[PDB]
C-alpha cells in the first residue's frame, strides 16, 4: 500500500480546476441543501466519510477518497460488471442519500470527481491508499440487541437522540446524523450491513469489539426507508 496523504487547501490551483474542486468539496459536504432533487434524506457524504479542517474524504478507516480514483473502473458484484466512479457515487446517492443518481456528466458529479481527483494526487493509479474503506468487523456470535440497547444509552444516544433521530445545526443541517427512520440512509445502503456498522462503529467514529457488535445490531433493529 501508499501512505495517506492530504493536499495542502493553500496549493489550490487558480482556475477551474481550482473553483471545481472547492464545488465539490461542499457538494459533498453539503450534500441535501446544494442537491435537493437528489438527496432523499438528511445526510451528506462526509456523515460516512469525515474529513478534518473542512475537507471529505479524508479519515483512515472511515472511507476515504484519497486515492480513490486509480481504484476505477473495478467489477462491481451489485451491478455484474465493471463500474466507473461515477457510477459508484450514483449508488451511494440512491442508497445512502436514498435518492436520485445525478447523470454522468452533471456538473455536480464532475466537481466531485474534480475534488476526489484533488485529495488522490501523488497516488499511484492501481496502487491501495492505507486507510482505505471501512474495515468490517465480525464477531462469531450473534449481536446482542438487549444489550445493544444499554450500550447505545450510555454511550451513543446523547448525539444521535432516544429515537436515532440525530441533532440538527443551526442552519438546518445535521451537526450528527440520523442512524435510523425516515431521514437516515436505506436499507440498500452499506451501512445497513451488520459487520459494516460494526466496523464503523468500531473504527470509523472506545469500545470493545464486543461492543461494537452488539451497539450495531441494535442500530439495524429499527427501521428506515426500504430501498
Ligand atoms: C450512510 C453512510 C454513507 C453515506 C452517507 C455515504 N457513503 Fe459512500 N460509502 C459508505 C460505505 C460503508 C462504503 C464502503 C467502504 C468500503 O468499500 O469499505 C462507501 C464507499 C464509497 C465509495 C467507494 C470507496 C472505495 O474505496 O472504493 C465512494 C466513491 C463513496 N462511498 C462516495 C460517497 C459519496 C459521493 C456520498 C455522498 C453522495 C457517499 N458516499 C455517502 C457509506 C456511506
Ligand atoms: C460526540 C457525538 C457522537 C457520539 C457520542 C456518537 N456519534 Fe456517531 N456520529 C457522530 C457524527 C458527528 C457523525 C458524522 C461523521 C463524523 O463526522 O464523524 C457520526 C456518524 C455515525 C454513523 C454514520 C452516519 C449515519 O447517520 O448513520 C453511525 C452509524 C454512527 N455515528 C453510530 C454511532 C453509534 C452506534 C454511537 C455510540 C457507540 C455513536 N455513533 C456515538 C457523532 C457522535
Ligand atoms: O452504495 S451504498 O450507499 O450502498
Amino acid at each position: 500500500t501508499v501512505a495517506l496523504t492530504v493536499p495542502a487547501a493553500a496549493l489550490l490551483p487558480d482556475g477551474a480546476l481550482g473553483e471545481s474542486i472547492v464545488r465539490g468539496r461542499r457538494y459533498l459536504s453539503d450534500t441535501p441543501a446544494q442537491l435537493p432533487d437528489f438527496v432523499g434524506n438528511g445526510l451528506a457524504c462526509r456523515h460516512c466519510h469525515p474529513g478534518r479542517d473542512g475537507e471529505v474524504g479524508t479519515e483512515a478507516n472511515a472511507a476515504p477518497f484519497v486515492g480513490v480514483v486509480g481504484r476505477f473502473p473495478q467489477y462491481s458484484a451489485r451491478h455484474g460488471r465493471l463500474i466507473t466512479l461515477e457510477q459508484r457515487i450514483g449508488d451511494c446517492f440512491e442508497r445512502s442519500l436514498n435518492g436520485r443518481a445525478l447523470a454522468l456528466d452533471h456538473p455536480a458529479l464532475i466537481d466531485m470527481l474534480a475534488y476526489m481527483s484533488w485529495l488522490s494526487q501523488g497516488v499511484p493509479v492501481g496502487a491501495v491508499v492505507a486507510g482505505h474503506g471501512i474495515p468490517t468487523l465480525t464477531l462469531e456470535r450473534e449481536p446482542d440487541g438487549v444489550h445493544g440497547e444499554a450500550l447505545y444509552q450510555a454511550r451513543c444516544l446523547a448525539c444521535h437522540g432516544a429515537d436515532g433521530s440525530g441533532t440538527l445545526d443551526a442552519d438546518g443541517r445535521y451537526l450528527f446524523p440520523p442512524l435510523w427512520g425516515p431521514r437516515s440512509f436505506n436499507t440498500g445502503a452499506g451501512m445497513n450491513r451488520q459487520a459494516t456498522a460494526a466496523g464503523f462503529i468500531k473504527h470509523g467514529m472506545s469500545l470493545s469489539d464486543e461492543e461494537a457488535w452488539d451497539v450495531a445490531g441494535f442500530v439495524l433493529t429499527h427501521p428506515r426507508p426500504l430501498f
